[PDB]
């Protein structure tokens, strides 16, 4: 009979749900590490890079250090959906933001966030049945949006492309037009950023596993 509800099999969609989410996160993790090791002398056009400087210091995030390929790798995680071959267009266009080191600054915290999750996830995709199934609902539900919040991002950058190629808004041929635009798009990003860390830690402090 006679109505039932299953918990078993409630664990089991999540943990499958859960799988996927983790093999689908780090095959974007090994395409943005493989942009950063394949990266161009030019690093893909995007010259930006050359004008953003370490906090008391004359290291750009162009450079040669660890920490100045790491900024450049989270920065790939964050525009990584788009072609390669765009990313100098894209990267012309920012030259005229108002916010252009906050900008790239939450691509690259963005992308971190990303990599920092799924650096802690992927190693666990097997013991993940350990964990209490509320909050392994949780975590299914922040990781899941995390992934999104990181689309939706790359989405916004992908369209900045198309609506400045068509001039949307005149943001093509009036430049006080662009810069309120770029701005308000820091805006947005910022924002999906700060989701973003919430529902890292959200993950990270119920999967110590
Ligand atoms: S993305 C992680 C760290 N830095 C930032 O995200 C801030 C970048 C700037 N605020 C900017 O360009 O706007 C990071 O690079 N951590 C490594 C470290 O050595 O701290």
């Amino acid at each position: 009979g006679a109505m039932g509800k299953p918990n078993k099999q409630i664990k089991n969609k999540l943990l499958d749900d859960l799988k996927n989410l983790i093999e689908t996160a780090n095959e974007d993790r090994k395409k943005y590490e493989k942009k950063l090791e394949e990266e161009p002398s030019n690093q893909y056009g995007i010259s930006i890079f050359k004008e953003i400087y370490w906090v008391a210091s004359y290291e750009t995030v162009a450079d040669n250090t660890d920490r100045s390929k790491n900024y450049r790798k989270f920065t790939y995680a964050t525009l990584n959906p788009i072609n390669t071959n765009k990313l100098a267009n894209l990267s012309k266009i920012l030259i005229q933001s108002k916010q252009k080191t906050l900008l790239f600054g939450t691509f690259c915290n963005l992308g971190r966030t990303f990599d920092t999750a799924i650096n802690h996830l992927y190693p666990k995709k097997d013991a993940l049945d350990k964990l209490e199934i509320s909050n392994l609902e949780k975590l299914k539900n922040s990781f899941e949006k995390l992934l999104s919040m990181k689309s939706i991002v790359s989405d916004m950058l992908n369209q900045l492309l198309l609506d400045y190629q068509d001039d949307k808004d005149s943001i093509k041929t009036d430049i006080a037009k662009l810069e309120s635009h770029l701005t308000e798009l820091y805006k947005q990003i910022e924002k999906k950023s700060s989701q973003a860390t919430k529902l890292k830690n959200n993950i990270l402090s119920i999967s110590n596993l």
